[PDB]
């Protein structure tokens, strides 16, 4: 039904969400200290001496185990 | 149809997983320190001396803002 397509669509959109932010292709498992911004796989947080959302200056990165890993 | 049951029933299951282990009723928005276990909502979080996952030390919380935020 077109309920389907909404359904299909907010899944889509929830599991896109959980995606880096930079390379769209892996897990966000990392979070820039200390602002908290979690958006980032481990390889693009690596490469960022500022964070891409709020632009502080990245102290060091925190691996993070969420319950959806 | 069956299918849109299916899909309802993923969603669903995706959104549980995102709420706080202890009270179930608030977003996951804390990590605990070093461990890196990113399991409840700050309130929880906060009188937690141990890891509910692993048993490790929390030696802090630190606040995290995900995406998924809603
Ligand atoms: C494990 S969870 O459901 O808290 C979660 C939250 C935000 C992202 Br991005 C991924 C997983
Ligand atoms: C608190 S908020 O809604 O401004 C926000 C900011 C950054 C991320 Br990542 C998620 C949510
Ligand atoms: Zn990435
Ligand atoms: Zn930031
Ligand atoms: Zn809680
Ligand atoms: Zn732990």
């Amino acid at each position: 039904s077109q309920q389907t397509r909404v359904l299909q669509e907010k899944l889509r959109k929830l599991k896109e969400a959980m995606l880096c932010m930079v390379c769209c292709e892996e897990e966000i498992n990392s979070t820039f200290c200390p602002c908290g911004h979690t958006v980032c796989c481990e390889s693009c947080a690596a490469q960022l001496q500022s964070c891409p959302v709020c632009r502080s200056r990245v102290e060091h990165v925190q691996h993070v185990y969420l319950p959806t890993h």
